[PDB]
């Protein structure tokens, strides 16, 4: 179980990796979803609606590419509320920014998984759209797994993975990366 | 990742979990699958069929459970041979004497050392490989394979039918690809038991 963690209910935390993006744009401008990244997009945003859940926010970073499949996700779940934060934000001397970027994911890890809320009283189902490294960073950490071992886990364009949180902080991987509702030649890792 | 492993080529392995059944079942023969239960394995068949990968082989749990799931999804995936093994038939609830625990363990180690660590010498090209059992079993050889520690068998969630999928490098190292996916499946078919 996650130490120094006590929520009120039971979180469900699903965690979305952006869609495949030309990532050869010469600024962020330009690093949009590719077609098949669009398509990617409306699949996972199809299947998060069949779910039955009423999901209570989708947080997600300033990147072209988490945006666009952020805007593209939101519109199959009508009324949840958006919230943009720069932890989720992927970075682009060179080795002190890679100590800051790290330290930025712990942070998102932090700020967003740790952390519960006190408002909330029942369950909540929280989506949050990501880059690769930062989910699987909160897979490990969450889990309680080796940090060393987050570059093992291999997340598909699109995929869903579903971590539930207990009350105590004991945590369960019901799913991850999870693109079983794309068809087998629309999956991408790139 | 795994140690003293050298293989000639990729192998890409498919844990399923069988599918919904009869946990009431007075004997192993009447803890067979419910209706829901075929409908999971058929998904999952359909699933696994349109990969378009050859698979090399469908290693199975002799449990009821296990061979009813088989079955189904052996259909979609004509001359693909099965193995049964008892060597994949599921362990003790980690959350029931210690001796049980004991010859548990020691034979889903066996079965993580004769199919996953195992490397054949005779492996001409990238291989696909099937293996339908039980949560326990799988957990146990996702961790192993993961170098995950013992504490995590029982944080892995897996529902009923789910493929959980690991990619060894020719030199040991493995990804996990995805694990516990039903996302074929509508959410009204999907079960954990």
């Amino acid at each position: 179980s996650m130490d120094h963690y006590k929520a009120k209910a039971t979180r469900h935390i699903f965690l979305i990796r952006h869609s495949q993006y030309h990532v050869d744009g010469s600024l962020e401008k330009d690093r949009t979803l590719t077609p098949l990244g669009r398509e990617q997009a409306e699949l996972t945003g199809l299947r998060l609606a069949s779910l039955g859940l009423k999901f209570n926010k989708i947080v997600h970073s300033s990147m072209t590419r988490a945006i666009e499949t952020t805007d593209i996700i939101s519109r199959h779940l009508p009324g949840v509320c958006k919230v943009s934060t720069d932890l989720l934000r992927e970075g682009a001397p060179e080795a002190v920014q890679y100590y800051e970027d790290g330290a930025r994911i712990e942070a998102a890890f932090r700020n967003y998984i740790h952390r519960a809320d006190a408002r909330q009283e029942e369950d909540s189902y929280e989506i949050f759209i990501c880059h690769a490294n930062v989910i699987r960073y909160i897979v490990c950490r969450a889990l309680q797994f080796p940090p060393e071992g987050w570059l093992r886990l291999s997340l598909n364009n699109g995929s869903i993975t579903h971590l539930v949180i207990r009350p105590n902080g004991r945590v369960a991987l019901r799913t991850l990366g999870d693109t079983g509702f794309m068809p087998p030649d629309k999956i991408t890792r790139s």
